[PDB]
């Protein structure tokens, strides 16, 4: 089976950083993504922009510069595939890591490409970067498994003339409500806190807060969603249900990350924290020779890490790999 | 059954265009869509510029401003869904027309909508306004059937550092081989022609030809496609086979409208270019009212009806449907 | 000389919003315009965003459709060119009107065209549109006149590398500094107000804010700006001066009304806020088939109008104007 | 006072010579007369660039656009972010005005923003002031009138005026085809007797289009004899004909500041408009004098872009070191 020194699941930002971190101590690991690099971004709504300015998300030192103060997703997918090309980063692409386990000193990584095949891998170190964008917060109601329900957002168009409900209070709820507005649906917004977030982001809030309070956004807080069929869907306040007319709902309920992927290879998660254990300095977890990069290494507070913060765990893990050499 | 005195089947901007036609003659007719308004449009690659000026694309009067010479995909779909609300046109969405049938003076159409239940209407005329993008010329060829292979171009990014072939000399040949370029993709392209397509786009062909010239992008003309797998593809010029390392394929070989539909209608194709029988200046078919608009109406390898004059069929068919109704 | 019923002085907005009101009763008007039109926006900072959605601006029911939610100055220009052509909106560009005087039932409107020649007509009812960005509110303090003291804002670009101060409160100030600061010049704000005025738009004031507070931008509220130097400006807060370094200055201290030319033709003007007075119903001023239409009508400090209400003027002219023939 | 080396421009290829020398340990002082790519700056708002980002780029420094052509303000974001992030050494709004050989250095007069005078002694000079400056003027009656422009920005004033577009550059094409977006009414005359074969293979389809269908009035061997405030006249064969005009861009090209190059030592031979120079130096004529951009390029001023212009710096940066 092919040997490698390094091994880094997932090729996010943070995972890239990582690789790159790596080929500044004279190590050129193997990136692993199941789908192309930066998959999250690549499954951001179409037209969405960063809340981060361009510098804050340059990997590499790689220049991200931009005309406009915040970049929007095309402008990050054509810098991330640039930093890629310039830094000749190696990623196997559309092949999913299946498990992780321990072979020794190393580690037997198992892999399922694109072709279905099958393929082993052994590595000395791994990088964990596998972020949380793949694994929706599901709400368990009845009708959330019919195809008129998503749990991602990518263009209100063809929302015109329906009636559209969306699901959570924070930025991707507003933001998509935003967009199906403009995009000409009925939108009703159900969310379970009582009040506005206080994570919305300041300059976004006021055009929501305004078609909230003049009733173009029908917005029910303290909303628990009960029922989604074809053609309603019943959710109660305090205890008293209420049924809507609805075509399509926008469960924008945030997401998780996989932690039984990380505890079957060893690693712990903390309760009451919710973060994998590591160590700072290291960026190393409780299993030796396991690293994590990126916000895989969240804790309940899956915004703790984003990727102004998270492109920089791969110092720490190429400064310790170097120091133990191969 | 609900009685209807026209049904125009399909809302692109040609079924849009002769509803507004008919609402001139005072008739406010039922356009069934089997997905949104304009539909085509919003499949159309994320990109996408149009050829055409914007004033080109008006309907109804309504005013397209564009600050930039030509408009892109999502200022058309803007357009659009302001025009449907401003003229107040009837659309019954994701429905798909299944079939048209005379009765006695009329005609019975049966549709499936979004929640899998029928639909049947009785309609004094008819509009097929269905163009042609739902269906794509297919190569007969094993392989086509892969998941590695589409008919249609969306997106580039994730086709980075991968071996793509395109398929075609259409216009939409070369904008995805551009697009490929772009996103970083290792693209060849095959094409049965022997030169260059005299309707390539004038200012778009020299791009192309420079990525030839300078080797970019691998060219063969009187290629053939004979197998696609997994990882390879077979092709031949000459009767000479090659087979190369492939990943992906985009087999951008055109579309061409539903004659079966048409047929089963009651409607005369020619058999060898695509045109359906018609009178010009009424747009009627050999059925008597059975009238097209659009793209529909067009044969050869098409290239002489596109939105800038196919917006005008609705005014034919109005003016012949006013006289039969007055 | 040549006859007009009715004639409009300024093709910004709402003079062209005027002039199809007038359509609509049979009375298809002429615009004077001393520029092209809506020369306001043309000389708005290149990059502007408006406030107001795209509906709000629309005129002559001529649809201005975005795919943004929020308008830019270039697609509002074009949107105008489409309204004055689709209309047939007659449009003398180029041609500045000098006098407005009574005579007889009718006035007199001299003109300097762009030649340098003169021009006269009679018209039987006036309509002044002529807003109020060509007069800024000057400071009057030495080294306002200066040609690194600037009263408009168009591009942040050339003051890369350089310290500039803004002084003023209002969004064409915030909108300035947050160019220049994106442009990589060193920016200070000065403002004779000591908070923020209400009229920022709520969705730009966090970063402003927050470049203040990390020192980005320096901000003293409280400011009145005592000289301006090539190199240097003085100002004082609480009457303690300070002076700082200072390569280029944008006073964006706002704009009032041609108030020698309102008074000229006989308009009331208040001296102190500089508004007109006219009876809204009917948008006359106190000279009998005088008309104003747009930001005019607000005064030195304007606000309360701007396209989305004064748009509308011309339906309370245009009703006026129609009854009376 | 001293320096080493002095760059005359702060375009996109006096930046990319003074990365180039400090590449090779030396530190120079570009002095520009607006401040960084004033060419670009006043480059039309709506230009977009011929040339895809990468070829844009200079100091190794990224050029991202998720469009395939950048367009104006996204290279001046580019450049000023590679001036910043690269420290380079620039004195803006500070004109040039003289090069004079002292000893075995240079005396450099200056005027600044506040009409002071600078003089600098420097051992090496590069010029690299382009042509954008210096208007092809055409030395006819009424081309001092204020109508009478030889730059191009904006459209829109001028729409539902009669307008006359001068010339057979990419520059007169695309200043026409503005012009008929914003509503202009536009004649273009050109002296010679058929389409430029400089105009660039994706733009000339949309103007040779506009001229079929008649949107544009298109005059080939067209001279123009006059221009007063309200008519322009022009002769095609041997016939004047005079028509209806409002304002006039004369989109005639431009040409290298040679009073300039003379006065310090550069010879620019007769019929071309280059200067004498070595390519793989790129120093001119005069001893220690460099030329950098598209000011080497003679009577065909494509032959130079930013493309290639870059790396003029490097030839020059490599001859100074090895003299250092
Ligand atoms: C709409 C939106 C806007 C945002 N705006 C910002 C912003 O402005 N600034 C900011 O800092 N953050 C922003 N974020 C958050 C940002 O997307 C994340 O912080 C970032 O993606 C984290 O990077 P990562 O590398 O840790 O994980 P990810 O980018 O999620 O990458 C993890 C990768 O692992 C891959 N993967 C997972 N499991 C496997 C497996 N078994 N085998 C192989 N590959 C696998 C996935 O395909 C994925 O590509 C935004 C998020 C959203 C949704
Ligand atoms: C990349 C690209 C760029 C283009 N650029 C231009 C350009 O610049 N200018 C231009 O004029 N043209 C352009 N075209 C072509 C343009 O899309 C067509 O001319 C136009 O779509 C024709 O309009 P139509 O209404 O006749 O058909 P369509 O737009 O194809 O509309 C047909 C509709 O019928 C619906 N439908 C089909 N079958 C059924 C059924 N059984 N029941 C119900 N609904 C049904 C479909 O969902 C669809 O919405 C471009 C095309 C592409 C792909
Ligand atoms: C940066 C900026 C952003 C703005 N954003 C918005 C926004 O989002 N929404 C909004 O509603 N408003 C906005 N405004 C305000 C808007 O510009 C004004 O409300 C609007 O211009 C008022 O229209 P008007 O026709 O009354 O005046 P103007 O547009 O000023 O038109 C007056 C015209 O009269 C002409 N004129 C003057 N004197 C003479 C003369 N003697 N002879 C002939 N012609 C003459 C002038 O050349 C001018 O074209 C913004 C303003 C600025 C500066
Ligand atoms: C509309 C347009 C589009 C173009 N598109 C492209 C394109 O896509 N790709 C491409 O490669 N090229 C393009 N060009 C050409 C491009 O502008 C030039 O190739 C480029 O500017 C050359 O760079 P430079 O540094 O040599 O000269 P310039 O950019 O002209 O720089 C010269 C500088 O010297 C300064 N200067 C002059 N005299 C003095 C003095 N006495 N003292 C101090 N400073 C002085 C000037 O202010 C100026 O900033 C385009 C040009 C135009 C007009
Ligand atoms: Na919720
Ligand atoms: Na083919
Ligand atoms: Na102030
Ligand atoms: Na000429």
């Amino acid at each position: 089976m092919q040997k490698e020194t390094v091994i880094i699941i997932g090729g996010g930002p943070c995972g890239l950083a990582a690789a790159i971190s790596l080929q500044k101590v004279g190590i050129n690991p193997l990136v692993i993504e199941k789908g192309n690099i930066v998959n999250a971004i690549y499954n951001y709504p179409t037209h969405q922009t960063f809340f981060s300015s361009s510098e804050k998300l340059e990997i590499g030192d790689v220049a991200f510069i931009t005309e406009n103060r915040k970049p929007v997703r095309n402008q990050a997918l054509a810098y991330y595939r640039e930093v890629v090309r310039r830094k000749s980063v190696r990623v196997n692409a559309f092949e999913r890591v299946e498990k992780v386990q321990k072979d020794g000193e190393a580690f037997q990584v198992e892999t399922t490409k694109r072709d279905g095949s099958k393929e082993i891998y052994i590595a000395k170190y791994i990088v964990v970067a596998t972020g949380y964008y793949d694994n929706p917060n599901y709400m368990n109601v009845p009708g959330e498994e019919l195809k008129k329900v998503a749990h991602y957002f990518k263009e209100g168009h063809p929302y015109f003339d329906r009636d559209v409900v969306v699901i959570g209070g924070k930025n991707s709820s507003v933001d998509a409500a935003l967009e199906l507005v403009k995009s000409g649906a009925r939108v009703t917004v159900l969310y379970r806190g009582i009040e506005y977030s206080p994570s919305i982001k300041p300059w976004i809030l006021p055009e929501f807060e305004a078609l909230v309070r003049n009733g173009t956004i029908q917005m029910h807080f303290g909303a628990h969603v009960k029922e989604i069929t074809e053609h309603t869907l019943t959710f109660t306040v305090d205890g008293e249900a209420l049924t809507i007319k609805n075509d399509f709902v926008f469960a924008m309920t945030g997401y998780h990350p996989d932690h039984s992927f990380l505890t079957k290879m060893g690693v712990q998660i903390d309760e009451e924290t919710g973060r994998p254990f590591y160590t700072e300095d290291r960026m190393e977890t409780n299993a030796e020779n396991i690293f994590i990069a990126g916000v895989i290494a969240a804790g309940n507070n899956a915004n703790e890490i984003f990727i102004e913060n998270g492109r920089f765990h791969g110092d720490a893990i190429a400064q310790t790999i170097a120091s133990r050499e191969k």
